[PDB]
């Protein structure tokens, strides 16, 4: 296929085999991560290259490894020893996930906390957290887990209905030593289950719901070539998956006419972090990077048809690595299918007695992952309009705590004795931007109000204001939800019929960001939470918001390095990197399992086309 | 039976039958406005008491009279006299429209406008709006209406592609006379089309779009009862239509459980104003209020089930007056049916071994209406787990004028010559807050940040901070999106299983608001527009935050002299009103015909519920 196909298991065991080969596979290594490399800058290279990127760890305790192999040639293209006290650890290993509670279990201290709690060891489940950076100076260089005590009373029961608060500890998984275990005073071990799934508990079913059918009699009205090649209502993209990322959309154009016009060139979550904002130390350092620390696609759903995925769906199965190479594949990891969405255009005209109406659809790509208690859909929508929007949302189980006597500032009661630490959920979207083709410019886009006088005299003119954002040192912007500001990217050489440079304007859910103040860790680490968005100089080497190596990195890794380099982007190939998040003081009603909660955001057509794109969709 | 039932045409012609009985409704007379007014408050309500509020005008110039009659006991309980001039005008009557082309077509200074550009005056259509408060002494006390011209090429030819600027004028529909004609010079009138139903624009339409088919094989979950009562998976109301405000929601509630709990005793869109932002004469009065003047209501479009309401749709074809007082069915006005809505909850958990995923769906209840170029959809949702939400649609053609030839300020290009003003679409919905009964109160909450230092030494706490609004006068708030402000409604009163009351969340989409000087007469008669929430103690005249009469009425009515009155709003009868709209600088991709833009708000439960209220839901 092209040369943006989804990597195959033949990919992934020939990339194995370079390997193994090379004397970089032995018994102690293990991949922490392994994806295919996108082709580098280019048109008429037709000469194909597929590489694949790799992270190895070595159970030894060795220097890890960050090497890049092409498959098409078998050849180890480069191999670099990291100083992980210097550019970070490596991802969380899924095999580390259970070492935290082992460990932990033949603990003196440990024991000796759970014995003054009356907890059966073998009861206690050990969350394995990551544990970022903090004023611990015997961790830099070490590969350090946190581990924080939930109770399950039996094998079907929900554990995140008894935290076991005051207690925490932090474990070194290479050596494989409980490098210490706090404990700040016994807490009540909240008792009531949250067995969703207990009749005692949810009552009696409903037996209200009719059924909803939605069925394509035809089909559906999008196709898939070459695997994951999406060509739908004059849209076209190549659908790609990473293990770290999850869904990645490719070359997303539109076939104005005769011309398949460029848009987004990729379009990624590039980043995820959860901080926390209780102020406990048992706590206090809890920041989830579930993308960049856990690596979503990693832990990608196979989704049920009729549950997860309703009416005629299309699915995909990414195929990923193992620790030791070998392919995996996600059955059903991804939904493609086309939705309804209601009215598209209307109007009546008296005077024409014209009546006209119009239904729109939506092409969604999706999939659906777990990383612990949290589990997150991530859905991109197509729009028959010229407008693409991404959708996440938050469900799953929230992670908590014991609710204080006394109440809290920084945590909410779910239950008696049961509480849930504030925090957010910030998200990043990398746009690396091509609005027809790579020649492009972000402004910033204000509404002006004007006062009453001279060339206004009735007071009731308003305008706009637009900024054009030329280098680097002037492109992290925060949002205006006020002045209804907005991001408008051009192509300044590419102009429509009224001779206006082309565009798409993204419009932001103006959500907090970052709450935490400056100067703290999660502040440094994920800096790029910190405002709403930010503009770089394309570089095949930026491909994260936060670093190639998030865990325990000490701070200022990606955006604000990158920025640093203050390149010019004024008509040059850029990126833009949207973070929009949600920030959440856990209710009642999201106690035993949490109802979807949602964010987003979505760019729309301005003067990118003629005249409206959709004036040939029939009566339907 | 209900008194919250929809009028019946009996209802409408027996209230015909007693004002005409009573000598107020002889053949001079027309009915401006008719409707139902909601049972009064309290429980112990002796008997059925059906009372109808009518705005009678006078054709002969003769005062205008507002009058409530019992239907049910025959009787007027009040007839009053209206002073127009201090207190405002009636709704604009449909008749009155066509008034001003007809008069201007044989008034000499519109023919003179209309031969220096060469145009036929009977090709010329003329869009009669509301005159608003100007410095036109001569108006005050007169029912006026302005013109502005569009050039109609044939009969089935979209005017709105035809607009002639620097023309407009002003005319007295009452005694029928054109009070002046203002043209500022000509400017070229675009000759482009704007036919979306021409095959020479459209081009060949797409054969690509395959069916997408919604059914429902055991019918809706949802029953319909008494008319207009429904009840849908836990949720209970009454769908009334009001003339003026279109659907209107009554008595939403809960049942939890065993008890059927309130939530909103009223729901509605009480006003909407379309300001222009265009300081040219011709058009910097500009200002509609769609509701308050035109009545939204009447405008309703009958809805094709296939086109306008997919699925299985159970309609509701609500009865008005006519200006006669005969009753006039708009059948299949409102659109009633429930829908998919993805995923509800989602939890593959890990030590639990459970997967658990549940679907969500939302009940629908919609209408369509137009008014001159534009179409507005008003679409009320209800979901699984206690979201309400209301979001309007926006479409129909833009409203244009000439492109000014050196560019605009306030004006953007559509075509060649072919401008768009810049304008608002704004709506204040009036949310007639019971929850859990009319002990309730409004705190305006917002996150707080926290500085590093002593007792949160790592920085990363973050808290939320509630303010009571105690008295009106400290009831006008503004959007702060920058802090994830909302606005919380509780019942002091009633408390949750945790000892906390029981409450809802607002949550706002943080858009401009009225951007008009503050000094405009705009900004003083849509002064509810200006700021984002106001909360009022209930007042049974208290219906519009605009007033009763706002056609040509200035500022002295309305929400800022309800305010004035400082009541206690703390643990009372409480009424929350809410402003929240688009602002729009039109693209090229609004023309020829605009694709929808949508607007609004939700409200989702805040400890009102003791946990989740959808653990019974059934899997798929
Ligand atoms: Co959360
Ligand atoms: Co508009």
């Amino acid at each position: 296929a092209s040369p943006f196909r989804l990597a195959s298991a033949g990919e992934i065991s020939e990339v194995q085999g370079i390997l193994r080969t090379a004397g970089l596979l032995g018994p102690e290594k293990r991949i922490a991560y392994l994806g295919v490399l996108d082709p580098a800058r280019g048109a008429g290279s037709e000469a194909e290259d597929r590489r694949f990127r790799v992270f190895i760890h070595d159970v030894s305790g060795a220097r890890p490894q960050e090497v890049t192999v092409s498959v098409t040639n078998g050849t180890v293209i480069s191999a670099v020893e990291l100083d992980t006290a210097a550019t970070g650890e490596l991802p969380v290993l899924e095999e580390e996930f259970e070492v935290v509670e082992q460990l932990l279990a033949t603990d003196e201290r440990w024991l000796k906390a759970l014995a003054a709690r009356n907890l059966d060891v073998s009861k206690v489940r050990v969350a394995p957290l990551s544990a970022g950076v903090f004023e611990y100076a015997e961790e830099r260089g070490r590969r350090i887990l946190r581990g924080l005590a939930f109770v399950q009373d039996f094998p079907e029961d929900s554990a995140w209905a008894h935290p076991v608060d005051g207690l925490v500890a932090y474990v070194d998984v290479v050596s494989k030593e409980v490098t210490r275990v706090i404990d700040t005073g016994v807490f009540p071990v909240p008792a009531e289950h949250g067995n969703y799934t207990d009749p005692e508990l949810t009552g009696p079913l409903r037996t209200t719901q009719k059924p909803i059918s939605i069925t394509q009699p035809e089909g559906p009205s999008f196709t898939v070539t070459g695997g994951n090649h999406i060509e739908w209502e004059k849209w076209s993209l190549d659908v790609g998956f990473d293990v770290r990322e999850g869904v990645v959309l490719h070359n997303i154009a539109f076939r104005d006419g005769d011309r398949l016009r460029p848009i987004i060139n990729r379009a990624s979550i590039a980043e995820m972090v959860v901080p926390y904002g209780d102020p406990s130390p048992i706590r206090s350092w809890q920041n989830y990077f579930d993308t960049g620390e856990y690596l979503v696609g990693q832990y990608a759903n196979s989704l049920e048809l009729g549950c997860d995925c309703l009416g005629d769906i299309t699915y995909l199965s990414p195929v990923i690595s193992d620790a030791f190479g070998n392919p995996r594949e996600i059955r059903n990891g991804i939904c493609m299918h086309e939705e309804d969405w209601g009215i598209l255009a209307k109007h009546s005209d008296l005077w024409s007695g014209i009546n006209y109406t119009r239904r729109n659809r939506r092409m969604v790509i999706s999939f659906f992952t777990t990383i612990g208690n949290y589990d997150y859909g991530f859905y991109w929508y197509l729009y028959l309009d010229g407008t693409i929007e991404f959708e996440a949302k938050a469900t799953g189980v929230v992670f908590t705590s014991a609710f204080p006597e006394g109440g809290s500032d920084n945590i909410s009661q779910l239950a008696p004795g049961l509480g849930a630490p504030f925090h957010q959920h910030i998200f990043s979207a990398r746009l690396d931007m091509a609005i027809d083709g790579f020649t492009n410019r972000v402004e910033e886009e204000d509404v002006v109000r004007q006062t009453m006088g001279p060339g206004n005299e009735r007071g009731n003119a308003f305008s706009r204001k637009r900024t054009v954002l030329t280098r680097e040192s002037e492109a992290v912007r925060e949002a205006d939800a006020r002045t209804g500001r907005t991001w408008i990217i051009s192509n300044p050489e590419s102009k429509n019929r009224l001779n206006e440079p082309v565009g798409y304007k993204l419009h932001a859910h103006n959500q907090p960001t970052l709450l935490a103040d400056p100067g703290s860790s999660i502040a440094r680490r994920a800096a790029f939470a910190t405002k709403d968005l930010w503009v770089t100089r394309y570089a095949d080497d930026e491909r994260y918001p936060t670093g190639d190596f998030v865990n325990q990195h000490s701070g200022g890794a990606g955006l604000p390095s990158y920025i640093a380099q203050d390149r010019d982007i004024d008509g040059q190939d850029i990126v833009v990197w949207h973070t929009f998040g949600l920030t959440h003081f856990p209710r009642v009603e999201d106690w035993p399992i949490m109802p979807v909660d949602t964010v987003g955001f979505k760019l729309r057509p301005e003067g990118f086309f003629d005249r409206s794109p959709v004036l040939d969709v029939p009566a339907n």
